[PDB]
């Protein structure tokens, strides 16, 4: 309904679409100078910007975040009002979409870190057939209470991490990569781990989610 972001336009009429969600931290302008060098000519890339509010995990201070954070563990607390709060305002969004003309396998969720994070679980908790998550270096909130769900799980997740991840534990993305292939079809799962890379991305993460889009969102 108040959509703030640095959305990246085709070269063509948009008929596919990519939500991306930023790393907590920064805004939609960093990874959208990424996506638009991984740029295919019927896709827009929509990047909003996290609003700025306090977030537990340092001092409370005010930072731009999806939700509230308290830790980086499997055994953290977790803002379950925040994150599922933020998964119905990406609901919205998506909604939106598929008003205007982009149907909802046309839509790809993705993220980094945090916003990675609530782009798994709003696309994981999305009752409209979308079309896939593209998750690099974050986590799946609250997935011990997750039946191994949404509504017309065949999305095809591509989940990328840094083996040398110093934020996000690697282990809590293997963790998540394993839960994952219990709800969808574990054949749609890919999982690639970078090696040498830590929380950051690389060319070839990059190209993992080029050639993922490419065959995932074909010029129809």
């Amino acid at each position: 309904l108040l959509t703030d972001a640095a959305t990246v336009s085709g070269a063509e009429r948009e008929t596919a679409a990519v939500i991306f969600l930023h790393g907590l931290g920064d805004t939609g302008h960093s990874w959208a100078d990424a996506l638009s060098t991984i740029r295919l000519p019927h896709v827009k890339y929509i990047c909003p910007h996290a609003p700025r509010i306090p977030v537990t995990l340092n001092m409370k201070m005010v930072m731009p975040s999806w939700f509230d954070l308290m830790g980086l563990s499997p055994d953290a607390p977790e803002d379950e009002a925040g994150i599922k709060k933020a998964a119905e305002n990406i609901k919205a969004l998506i909604e939106h979409e598929m008003k205007n003309g982009i149907p909802a396998n046309r839509i790809v969720l993705g993220g980094f870190s945090q916003g990675g994070a609530l782009s798994l679980y709003t696309a994981l908790t999305c009752p409209h057939p979308l079309a896939g998550i593209v998750a690099l270096s974050c986590w799946l909130p609250l997935h011990r209470a997750f039946p191994q769900n949404g509504s017309a799980k065949d999305l095809a997740i591509l989940q990328c991490h840094g083996e040398l991840d110093p934020m996000v534990p690697v282990r809590f993305g293997a963790l998540t990569a394993e839960k994952l292939r219990s709800v969808v079809t574990p054949a749609r799962v890919q999982f690639k781990t970078y090696p040498g890379v830590m929380h950051s991305s690389c060319p070839q993460e990059m190209a993992a989610v080029k050639e993922f889009l490419e065959k995932l969102l074909p010029p129809v």
